[PDB]
């Protein structure tokens, strides 16, 4: 029962810059969406909201 819940799961903030990747629905498209990156010895994800941009416009 350990689908490596990458969306939440430890805080973990530092290096307000770092190179940090947009979010990413790691489960749905949205709702709870974590970016990943680096900073400078570390690296990780963080959630983020997400707009359930799916489509960026349905139309």
């Amino acid at each position: 029962k350990k689908k490596d819940k990458v969306k939440k799961g430890g805080p973990g903030s530092e290096c307000a810059e770092w190179a940090w990747g947009p979010c990413t629905p790691s489960s749905k498209d949205c709702g709870v969406g974590f970016r990943e990156g680096t900073c400078g010895a570390q690296t990780q994800r963080i959630r983020c909201r997400v707009p359930c941009n799916w489509k960026k416009e349905f139309g």
